[PDB]
């Protein structure tokens, strides 16, 4: 399930990781104990995307980069994780490009095959009420119970 007629160039740039829902209790715990700064979506070679996440961990600014390769329909990507020895599909399910994107990720190969995550990307660091509701409803249609949805703490300290 992808955004119809997905335009990758319009998806680029600065986003904020504003909420998530996952079936990993470990991941929800870690994320909520962090403060999120901007994410940057940039082009990689062969039509890929470089996703760079910045966050505050013990008042230290840190960054992680993920290489996403196009895979399947326009708007869908695959991510090979060295650390988890697994591959994950990541799809932009719904975006208006200018305000929000709803992402859905799940394992496709390896031990992480069962992993599932919904992500709210927002162009603003604090998403409006209606955007928060849109994300919660999306999480529920993806089969996440309400207590597995987390709106992530944000910081302006790594900008």
């Amino acid at each position: 399930s992808v955004q119809p007629n997905f335009q990758q160039d319009k998806f680029l740039g600065r986003w904020f990781s504003a909420g998530l829902a996952s079936n990993s209790s470990w991941l929800r715990e870690k994320a909520a104990a962090l403060s999120m700064a901007k994410s940057v979506v940039a082009p990689a070679t062969d039509g890929g995307l470089n996703l760079t996440s910045t966050f505050l961990r013990k008042n230290q600014c840190e960054t992680r980069t993920m290489l996403l390769q196009p895979a399947g329909s326009l708007g869908s990507y695959s991510y090979r994780s060295p650390h988890w020895g697994s591959t994950y599909s990541v799809s932009v399910v719904e975006t208006d490009y200018d305000q929000y994107a709803l992402l859905y990720s799940q394992g496709s190969k390896g031990p992480g095959e069962d992993f599932r995550m919904a992500t709210l990307y927002s162009r603003t660091q604090t998403p409006r009420a209606e955007l928060k509701e849109k994300f919660t409803a999306f999480c529920k249609a993806q089969g996440f119970t309400e207590d597995t949805i987390v709106f992530l703490p944000q910081t302006d300290k790594c900008m």
